[PDB]
């Protein structure tokens, strides 16, 4: 017997050129900005983390209020899009996810630290390819 | 930096006194019966778009037969996804809408609990497939199965 695991997907979603059709599952690490604009979440795939912007569109077309309290729960991102926040205060630009539809999963688990996906060299190369063509 | 795990849920679901209000992730172990897509217009080719697909799904602890409904199959997006399931064994399957049903003995096979899936999604994650006992081989499940049977 054993347990089923989720495999990383964030880095692949960013390096890919196509928009994610199928959904992605990851763990909710932190609620940066909860819902009352959408909400800002820190999501992990076990290997990397990414800030996800859950649009208002997604908050309305959802079952269910507020994400705080579900930290550690798995999260289904049904509608994703990789975007680029541009450099502002000293900090460079970063990739992030805009989520237009999501769904909470039952599995709850301890939260483990993970590096940000923008710290990955392949991701970084691609970022500095978007900025030098935008 | 760690492994994200999925919580076993099949035995707890069947024994619980209610239906899965929320989605559940599992792994496709085997394809007992794949499903063909519906083709408009007559043909001398056998049509089976009435039958849905039948999968053996694991949750890491137990396995359970899943009947992926026709509705579920046609309300799905098959972009860069050959309509079907063979080839996806080892992939994570998310049952977004389902329920526990009883199957009375028939055709040589004894009564058992199984899941009807009216909506699913395929996750990218692929993983090794570990031998796992069927949930119906569980003592408490069997006791409930017979309890259910004694109500027809």
């Amino acid at each position: 017997s054993g347990r089923l695991v989720l495999r990383p997907w964030i880095r692949e979603l960013i390096l890919g050129s196509e928009t994610p059709s199928s959904p992605r599952a990851g763990q909710l690490l932190e609620v940066l900005q909860d819902a009352e604009v959408g909400a800002t979440l820190l999501v992990s795939d076990g290997t990397h983390s990414v800030r996800c912007l859950v649009t208002r569109e997604a908050l309305d077309t959802s079952d269910w209020f507020g994400f705080r309290g579900t930290e550690g729960r798995l999260l289904l991102l049904q509608d994703c899009g990789v975007h680029v926040q541009v450099a502002e205060g000293g900090a460079p630009a970063e990739f992030y996810l805009q989520v237009d539809r999501f769904s909470l999963l039952p599995t709850e688990q301890p939260r483990l630290r993970v590096p940000g996906c923008n710290q990955d060299l392949d991701v970084q190369k691609k970022l500095y390819d978007c900025l030098e063509e935008h």
